[PDB]
């Protein structure tokens, strides 16, 4: 339908076995020195071999790394590639409590490589940051955030970007040869997962047309929490839920009952019959969330979460983004969603819906922070599935009418009518799909623009993008 035509999903398809020769020139491996002990880090360093130059990226100091890298580059001449193992640093940064250290260090590595004039393509490796292949388990949502950042590095610095590669749990010599072969020549691919069966690469496809009933979505009832529920998209979601008979809607935001439009929204929802609670509740404050959940009465237990809290403002190009700007974009996404997961994992929820963005699914220049933050959401929904919990992630394109533009519409990410976007969301929930993008695209505008500087294997599975590029 029209609503079906907004839904896309990510799939992973088999690509060519790589060649057998390792790279001719010298690799530079980047290690986070406090987080260099995971088995897959050892296995990758052993696969790169002992002639690989090693750089320990200590702390988060862009100017000190630029000077260290410039010396390496002077002494070695041109590297074949830079292979980052920084993703193994999952612990939170000591000064930026919503930023995984390896995410901070990956940003600063991309920055310092540019500053020093190292031009060799940067490859960011992860372990468990994607769910690729039937049955695969996304074990690290934190490393999954890195993929959101990496895709935006590829759009802002295409000439010095290699790609992303997720490693299996056991990096055997077949996996190792796949890795070193890809580093020699990746066949134009740049979003790759090495698995036992072969190498897979990431693809965007139209989602299957809706099948009513197929997901056995239970009737909306009980208490439903909508973070960011006082307005834009969260408010429209709340209205849909009230139309569909919710008993009690708990709407939160930092401003709560003081939010713009909040009183009008409460009155409109109440006219439908729904009990409304509005709370001023920072979604990343764990104690406030717990207090809100403790207030729910016996007769209206929590049945669903819709996580719409978030900001996109105060992002910046990769070359300029600060760790304090990245912490502020992460906080309502990573920190808040981690708390929502931890405090509801035992409640047997009917839905746990995380609102992501096209910035995280395909990438948007100028939005590295927002891409990382929303890629963490997508990765958490797949991780939660592996635990047997419900979860979904919905990556929006551009909304019309309400919510958070001119650049994006000009690049062919067109504004959706709210009712069509909401009806596409309902199709995803009735199917019980784990992940989708819901976006109106003009592919004839989007594909040539998005690929002007480097090809995108991601879009090869969208026939409208192939036709635009013909
Ligand atoms: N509009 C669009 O085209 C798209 C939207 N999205 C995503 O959908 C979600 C909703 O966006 P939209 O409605 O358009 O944006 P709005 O700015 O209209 O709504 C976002 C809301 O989140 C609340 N919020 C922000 N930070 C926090 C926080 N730390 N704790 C609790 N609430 C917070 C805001 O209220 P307060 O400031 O009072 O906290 C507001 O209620 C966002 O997560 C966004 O990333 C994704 C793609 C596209």
């Amino acid at each position: 339908s029209h609503m079906d035509a907004l839904r896309y999903h990510i799939e992973w398809n088999r690509v060519a076995e790589p060649g057998t020769a390792r790279p001719a020139g010298r690799l530079l491996a980047v290690i986070s020195p406090d987080h260099a002990g995971a088995p897959w880090v050892t296995a990758v360093l052993d696969a790169l071999g002992p002639d690989t130059v090693r750089f320990e990226a200590k702390g988060t100091d862009r100017a000190a790394w630029a000077a260290q890298l410039a010396q390496l580059r002077e002494d070695e001449g041109e590297f074949h590639a830079v292979v980052s193992l920084l993703a193994a640093a999952e612990a939170l940064h000591t000064d930026h409590g919503s930023v995984p250290l390896g995410l901070a260090q990956t940003l600063l590595l991309a920055q310092a490589l540019g500053d020093a004039g190292l031009t060799a393509p940067l490859w960011c490796l992860t372990r468990g940051g994607v769910a690729a292949g039937r049955g695969d388990v996304l074990s690290s949502p934190v490393q999954g955030a890195l993929w959101g950042l990496g895709r935006v590095i590829g759009l802002e610095h295409p000439d010095r970007w290699g790609g992303l590669i997720d490693l299996p749990e056991t990096v055997d010599t077949r996996a190792a040869a796949r890795l070193t072969g890809l580093l020699a020549d990746a066949g134009g691919e740049d979003q790759l997962a090495i698995r036992g069966s072969g190498v897979l690469a990431r693809r965007l496809a139209h989602a299957a047309p809706a099948v009513p009933g197929s997901g056995k979505r239970p009737p909306v009832h009980g208490s439903v929490l909508v973070t960011g529920g006082t307005g834009g998209i969260g408010g429209r979601v709340a209205r849909r839920l009230a139309e569909q008979g919710a008993a009690h809607l708990v709407l939160t935001s930092r401003r709560g009952a003081d939010a713009p439009g909040a009183a009008e929204l409460r009155a409109e929802l109440e006219q439908l019959g729904v009990r409304v609670t509005i709370a001023a509740c920072d979604a990343a404050d764990r104690e406030a969330l717990a207090a809100l959940l403790a207030e729910l009465p016996e007769d209206a237990p929590l049945t669903a979460v819709f996580h719409s809290a978030g900001v996109a403002h105060d992002d910046a190009p990769v070359a300029d983004l600060t760790l304090g700007q990245l912490d502020a974009l992460m906080r309502a996404k990573l920190t808040a969603a981690r708390h929502l997961h931890e405090l509801t994992a035992d409640l047997d929820l009917d839905a746990f819906v995380l609102f992501s963005s096209g910035a995280a699914v395909w990438g948007s220049g100028g939005q590295p922070g927002y891409a990382a933050a929303n890629a963490y959401l997508d990765a958490l929904a797949e991780h939660r599935r592996s635990l047997g919990l419900t979860a979904s992630s919905v990556a929006w394109g551009t909304w019309g009418e309400v919510g958070m533009h001119d650049r994006l519409v000009r690049q062919g990410v067109l504004a959706m009518e709210p009712e069509h976007a909401l009806g596409a969301l309902d199709q995803m929930l009735e199917n019980d799909d784990t992940a989708a993008a819901i976006t109106l695209m003009d592919w004839e505008m989007f594909a040539p623009a998005f690929t002007a500087n480097r090809p995108s294997a991601l879009l090869s599975t969208v026939p409208e993008a192939v036709s635009a590029l013909s």
